[PDB]
């Protein structure tokens, strides 16, 4: 799953940390760490967003979130997810 | 399950991260749903966001307070932007 | 698949029409024309969208596509997709 | 499925009174329905939308009523073919 | 199936007239179509409407003429089909 | 799971006191964990100490207090966390 | 199915996009089997595009039209093109 | 399938829409309406190519098209079925 | 089958206007579908067919309207029994 | 079955009916009586041949049977035959 | 099968339609109307029989009948069977 | 099924093709069967042809008509005629 | 398989040979030489017929082809099909 | 398979036994579904007959010649009546 | 099938060739074309039967063919028989 | 299967020359030879030899010419018995 | 089969020396056995026998020595195609 | 699991003497897992860790010989329950 | 998985912690915490790299990371993978 | 596989060898060597192209690649594909 | 399978060609020559990297090789995969 | 697979007369289908190709004829090992 | 198989790509793990790499030279790299 | 396969001559090889030739000499190559 959540709520967006209204959150849920770090860092490679964090949300399954403007987000996650099917 | 608890006892209500008219919960698959429900739910009524409980197994519960009509509607709002994702 | 892309291309948004800027796109995937008609009036009735137009995508399968705000758009999705189940 | 939805918003029924749909299967059954629909009652043809799978979904309008009636009368012409 | 439907409303018509009957062959394939198409015109005083593409493959030709003209187009455009 | 251990060592509740014992209710979800807590707090006098996310959809609630008060207090618990 | 029909008459004609000496049709999967075998079609012979067919399951007929042994050999290059993709 | 052809006729070309004499045609072969779209954006996103059409043959299946110079649609053509993969 | 056949030759009918056609399982069922039609429309009975297999073919002759209104009338009384 | 007798002796085509001598005899045996009529109404339409009558044998099948000159009941039972296919 | 019976009585017979004091009738049974015909066709012009009638009985069967002289009918019915077999 | 109906009334009896003492009925497997069985029946006791019904399934039904005694008789008589056919 | 074709084209008898305007053709066909043989022997034994040829179809099939007038060539087929039935 | 081809080269159509405007083949199973295609054949159309081609398995295919529209006329006669044998 | 036809009717020997009366033909069916002429030779080696010629009648099945005196054409066709047996 | 021989001996050309080589071209049915030999003798100058029908609906196309004549038409033959 | 029949009568050869039989799949490895027979031995081609089933016998005549020599020639160019 | 690593590098036991580890299924087994051990010996709990799928491992820290006895004991109680 | 990325953006090392550029960091996924730790420990025991942390990933699976330059990281991850065998 | 790159980057063509810009590269994969060679004949044969090498991928695969012009190298695949596939 | 070997040792990388330090090599590994080329071809298009070669490992197997600076290389490998995936 | 190919073009050749392929299973079936080759005819031995799966598929070069008579000898040897 | 051979003749480790104390070879999967294994090679003790061999099935066999406890170590670190990718 | 060829041809000997006779032995891994290479050296008066890398993991080793070191030396060989 790859997704890009467009004009979140502040408080939706803080309890994941990174108080701030940032005009989009990019989500990409990969399986271990190793495709989470992989995606994480073809994601900051890629475009200007910045790292909010990895999500544990147990089996096995990381998914790294990103903040930024909304062209960037978009190309940042793309970037994430294809860097994961890579490992 | 989609579920509302009317009025939740103190201890209750703070472990979760004030004494609150009601709680509602939607438990949702992977972190996108989750953040969708929350972002509907804060969106659709006068509710307030709680958190997120990541209990394993992918599922993730959100968590928002407020008056009981609004977290009525709130909940309804969740479950059903988590279907959508 | 219900989905909102937030800040759609100008191209892409003019292929489906017609000649649009838009916050968001939002596009509610239904089976046969009664569900994709019932979807499309619970969206433009829910929320400030326009309707955009229905894509004969094949299988009986009809998606029907808004435009507008971001806000509206995400509301009006749901809305859609809940009358489509209904039918 | 056979529908008749009450209010379609102008721009839904674009994209008053009521709309009537048959959803009929090839495009022999969908003529008969067609046929049907417009002799048994006082609609008109909107016209017909193929969705795919020789899925041919025919659409009338008119009051509540002549479109309750007439959609009705598409889906048993339809069947008999 | 083929198909004779022998006094068609006008608006049923919209297809493509006020004319004495609409014949229909369904056929499979363009190829299909195109042969039930040609043999049609040529077994009988019938005009082509169009061909409608409804899906799977499915492509179902229509004519219209006078029923008699009709009834023999259509059976000739049939078996035009099945030989291809 | 319910259960209830009779004199906890201080260590041991490094959780969240000398308290005479622990409840423990293992619930199947968060809401089940939540019905648990408020049923457990509203039938005795005892403490909630806090919800354990173990994984699987698992959260099991703790409880502590006097014995008959925290026997009682779970008992209570499982049986709310059945209803939902 | 890759066919020619020798002397179409003018209604089957003109209802798929004039009089010509003879149509081809090669039936492609998807469209860019049909691209190609039109590409190749209209390279290989002197023969003129007259449509894509699209008639569901994927299905794309390439039509083109001209005189009869151009139309045999713009055929088999279509054909040949839609396999080889 | 993700294909781009190179140095298509006019007609060939035209038929589709956008009557060019294009360098080069990319296809990208999605399935529904959302990877077509998320295709279609990624693809005006990552290269100067020009959106031709979404075409839907049948069977759920939408093959987005773009036209432009050789280097542009051999660029687009991956950024947008990668995008289709993450959806 | 519900059929309608637009202009019998003579000779075909003897064994104008048009004829319908409605094939029903059992007698019952042919009976309620020939009542259905003679009340539902302004067309003549000819005869039931017994085709064998239990299967009784209800004809009637009128105008191409009538019969056509007819034999979906037929059809759907036999289906209520 | 489709069939052509050449020749029936008269107490053959009589019983049938009715009291004739024929270059031949077509049958064209039809599931229905819709498909029965049908072939009955295009075999009179193709060719300078009689109908005889309808033979209900059983099973939902009818036979109809024609007379005339060879070269008629020929052409007949093949027309006949293609109508009772498309019903 | 085919069968002979011998000196039926006359009510026997003339229901079956000839009232006649037969010496024999000859029976075969056939499938359809082809063999029937063929049957029959086969039958008057091997013997010096009369043909009495094709009884449907249903499922498709249709027993020839015949009526003259013993000798006749043996023959005759032989006859019309191995006719029945070549269709 | 072999039987014997005892006082068949009028309408009963014409419309099968007068008022008799008793009817009888033999159903046998095509028309050999019935012929024979028809013709045991007649020979073998003082009972008058009715008619054959052809009732579909191959199957046809003899029946015959006259006093009771003949009536039992002639049945028993068809029946085995139509099996040894 | 049998069959008597009536009043065939010349050019449709010519080409099996015997050129002739036969007014019948009769076709026994037989499952090998032996079963082709005897009927074509039973053949011109019943009636007066010519034996036009035996065609080798393949697969061990020889259909064995007689011309002559109507009648005969009836009662020729049957004779020789059941010849081909006891071999 | 139920075939014309349109403008048969001389070689190709002198070595199934002149130059003509079109080719018909009609392929039937056994010799009397192939003298009956043949046969309807001549009957419906001004086309000539070419031959008879056995290709083994019981298959024999029916050659005519002729102007174009008289043998898609005489093919669609000629399966006509090889079906129905 | 190993097969002796008493008597053939002139027309049958003639058509197989060539032009002859003869007491009886021999027929030995054989598989392929070695156990063919291997028949063929121990045929006319073991009596006085004249070689007709081998029919080649389809799935390797190539039958041969003798004529002679009964008792010639008795002998001939168990020798070739046998003959094609052993190869 | 599609086959070109290279130097046949006469003898071996007894189907019908000292021609530099032989192309086959193995069909289904009588239609795809037919096709196949249309476009061999169209697509090369090479000369037809003559169709064998060697059973099981098998016929096999046969053309003779110089090599790159054959190599080609034998190319051209298979591709258009596939497309029938 | 490949065989080779040492004394055929002369009725039998015309329906001396040797004949040799190389029975072949196809006729692309009839001609390649043949080209392979009369390549590789003093022997003449007699023809080639249409069996069916695809089946193509192969057949030359010469020497008896010639002709057993051919035939393995011509049997092992069959099976490398 | 259960398991003593007996000289736990500073930077190692931070994310001396002795580890031990307890590895149960539930919370319930841990925690009289927990209290065995700090019963049972002169050891310290260092904490639990939930690593998923129920399972719950308990650390304790001491010298070895303590670090020995109570993981041994944790992993009884744990079993008895 | 055992992985070493080369040069992770800091973004990416900061959130996995602490503050810092590396040329490398090194990850191994174990089951269970004791295979964890002796990784660990055999990790800082083989080279001079740093332990990073442990990430809890669900299934009892624990992944271990370390920085440090290239070759140490190399030769680091190897061990600790070794090490998460053994137990 | 049959497939034409369109612009190949002269690093690209120049590892295939040799040292070459092209306006394209076509590659025909081919099973054993003689179908490759075949191949390779047909295309160099068909079209303005220039034989670059055959790669021997394994598992009897080999793979024939030209260069040249973008409708020389589109004409040569295809001619060179049909080839194999006729050995 | 993709990967980046960061820091490889001269003799290690001079054995695959291209003898040099290179601060990384990237490995894709394709299937078939078609996805070699392409992934090729997508990998010298985004990034500052130098073709070293394509490994054919066997079993269609083709293993493309870039070296180049780390960030290139990291960015190379994951274009040319994805170009791989598009084929 | 056994086959000649009969004018290769240069360039074709070169990555005259005719060439011919044997395609042995394993490298002993190969060397043993070379020696027959260039014993059995005058050709030469071109080379080995190592297509994978154990196959080496044998080249030789000359006249046509010799190249038909080499490759025939090669498929022998091979299948005798 | 990890694999040590002790005193390889001459003409056997020439043909491999001088005269060395001991030959080691890992054998990997893929080109990977037998750069991998190569790298920990080189780097975990004194020995010279000789060159990787493709065998087929996408076998990469490394080979390394040196002294004996060298390469023992050296083989080790090779194959325990090959693993871990 | 282990194979002794008996008189080898110049030409076939491309790979490495007009040597006596060629013994093969075909392995499976390049261990097998280099055992099987070494014990042949060892065994015998023979020349290594190479090795052949054929696929599928399977490398032939190719000696050349005398024929009777050549028969003992790939007997050698092959019974290496058993033992590991």
């Amino acid at each position: 799953a790859v997704h890009v959540i467009p004009r979140p709520h502040t408080d939706v967006e803080k309890i994941l940390g990174g108080s701030g209204g940032s005009e989009a959150l990019g989500m990409v849920e990969t399986k271990g760490l190793t495709a989470a770090i992989e995606a994480a860092d073809a994601m900051v490679a890629s475009a200007n967003v910045m790292l909010v964090g990895y999500e544990k949300i147990g089996s096995g399954l990381v998914t790294v979130i990103v903040r930024g403007d909304v062209g960037a987000v978009k190309a940042a996650t793309d970037a994430g997810a294809a860097a994961a099917r890579n490992v």
